[PDB]
Formats: structure tokens, sequence, C-alpha cells
């Protein structure tokens, strides 16, 4: 859907973005600085389900730049695994977040931000 | 969940980026010029129907900045109807997707477009 290739480039710098604000948002209430509602939880974990699948449609072929190594692309079975073990971990935090319960909630979202930055780690420039 | 008002400014502009992506990327397919697969469109409407609920929040109190008017702000009742009429075009596109008639989403779409830009023509910079 990208005209250039820095159209993909500014699609996922808008999509990591977006997903960086609902999951970050959610840090007071896991360290128990702000209340946890169940409700508002289960709604904003939803919305970053759907966010956390958008980057990656946008590292086709052809589109170098960005923060993005380059790596991504002569590597990709092994970027790949990076992504799909951090979308595990997301359905393990919608699960938390369905299951209503703030101790599960906090743990998965420390694997969600633990496989964040294990991909960054190895495939963003520092 | 904003630090400061320059974060929801970069919210916003962000998802306004990546909605605008999945909205435009359909004007192919509404013309013609590309093949009409129900399902695929019926899913890309899902993810910007999830999308076109999210800039309206990060115009909260106090994050003037960008290309906002700020009548956005002044006149808020009035923001909220542009708003609102959009939200209600978007759920029209939906209805279409989910019923995969090429005829009603082309129909859908420029509804959309519409609201997209009368709120432009009074509340955006130029
Ligand atoms: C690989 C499988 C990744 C996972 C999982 C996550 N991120 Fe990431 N991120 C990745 C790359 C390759 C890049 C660079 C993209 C580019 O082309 O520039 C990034 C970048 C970011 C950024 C900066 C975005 C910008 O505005 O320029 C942020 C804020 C970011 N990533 C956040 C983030 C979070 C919160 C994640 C887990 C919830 C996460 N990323 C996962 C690769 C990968
Ligand atoms: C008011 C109710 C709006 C509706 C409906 C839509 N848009 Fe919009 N848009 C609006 C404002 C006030 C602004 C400026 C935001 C700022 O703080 O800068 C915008 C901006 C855009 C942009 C530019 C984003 C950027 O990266 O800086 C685009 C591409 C855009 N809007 C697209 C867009 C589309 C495709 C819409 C309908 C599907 C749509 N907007 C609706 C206000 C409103
Ligand atoms: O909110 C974020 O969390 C991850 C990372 O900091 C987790 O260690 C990241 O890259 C963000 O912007
Ligand atoms: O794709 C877009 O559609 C609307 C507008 O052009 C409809 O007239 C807009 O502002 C976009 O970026």
């Amino acid at each position: 859907q990208f005209a250039k290739p820095e159209d993909a480039v500014k699609y996922r710098q808008s999509a990591l973005t977006l997903m960086a604000s609902h999951f970050g948002r959610m840090t007071p209430v896991v360290k128990g600085q702000a209340p946890y509602d169940a409700a508002q939880i289960k709604a904003n974990v939803e919305v970053l389900k759907t966010l956390s699948a958008l980057p990656w449609a946008a590292f086709g072929p052809g589109t170098e730049g960005g923060d993005a190594r380059p790596e991504i692309w002569s590597d990709a079975a092994s970027f790949k695994q990076k992504q799909q073990a951090f979308q595990d971990n997301i359905v393990k935090l919608s699960a938390a977040a369905d299951a209503g319960d703030l101790d599960k909630l906090r743990a998965a979202f420390g694997d969600v931000g633990a496989s964040c930055k294990a991909c960054h780690d190895a495939y963003r420039k520092k």
C-alpha cells in the first residue's frame, strides 16, 4: 500500500509510536501507582492487540530505511521469529487482561516488554 | 497518557497517518483498478474502524499544537459533532464491507472521505 519506500518507513514509525503509547501508558497501572480498572485495561489491550500486528507488513521488500537494520531482510526467518514471539506474548497479555488479574497482567506485561527490547537489540540501529 | 502536549500531538499525527493509509489504500479497489476481495476489505475496514476512534482522545485540554486549529477547543461541541459524523460514516463503511458489495462500499467510502475533508476544512490549519 506504499507508493515509495519512505511511505512504508513513515507507516511503521507511526504504528510503533502508537503501539509504544498503548503499551507504555499501562506502566503506572502495572506498578500500582495508578488504579487498576479491569475493563479499562481490557479495552486498551484490545487496541494494543490490533496495533501490534501492523508494523510487520511495512517491512516489505525494498523498504530499507529508518532505524531498521538491513539484517531484517537478509535474515528474514529470524526476524519473523522475533515478531511472532512478540505477538505470542501479546496474546498472553490479552489473556491476562481478559482475566482481570493484576498479578498476571504485570507478569505478561514484563514478557511483552522483554520481547520489544530483544528485537530492538538485534534489528534496530542504535 | 501524555507526559507533555507534544506527546499528544505526536500521537494524533501518527494515528491519522495510519488511518489515512488504511483508508487511502482502498482507493484502487473502489475505483476498480485493483481487484475486489471482500474478505480482504472486511479485514482492512476492521483495522480502520479501530484506528478511526483513536485521534480524538489526543485533543484533550492543553494539547494545542500541530496543525490543529484552536477552535477545536473553544468550539468543542461542534468539533465533537464532526468527529461523531465521521465515526458514523465509518460504521456505514463497516456495514458495506461486511455485506461484501462493491457498490455499497464505493458509496460508503465517498461518504467517509467527505467527512474527513469537512473536518479539515473547519479545524485543520492550512
Ligand atoms: C521486531 C520484531 C520488533 C519488535 C517486537 C518491536 N519492535 Fe520496536 N522497532 C523495531 C524496529 C526494526 C524499529 C525501527 C523502525 C524504523 O524503520 O525506523 C523499531 C522502532 C521502534 C520505535 C521508534 C519509532 C519511531 O517513531 O521512529 C519505538 C518507540 C518502538 N520501536 C517501540 C516498540 C515497543 C513499545 C515494542 C513492544 C510493545 C516494540 N517496539 C517491539 C522492531 C521491533
Ligand atoms: C475532525 C473531526 C477530523 C476528521 C473527521 C478527520 N480529520 Fe484528519 N486531521 C484533523 C486535524 C485537526 C488534523 C491536524 C492534527 C494535528 O495536530 O496536526 C488532521 C490531520 C490529518 C492528517 C495529517 C497528519 C500528520 O501526520 O501531521 C492526515 C493525513 C489526515 N488528517 C487524514 C485524515 C483522513 C484520511 C480522515 C478520514 C478517513 C481524516 N483525517 C478525518 C481532523 C480530522
Ligand atoms: O514502551 C516501550 O517499551 C519498550 C522497551 O522499553 C521495553 O524494554 C520500548 O521500546 C518502548 O517504547
Ligand atoms: O486519504 C485521505 O482522504 C482524505 C481526503 O483527501 C478526502 O477528501 C484525507 O485527508 C486523506 O489523507
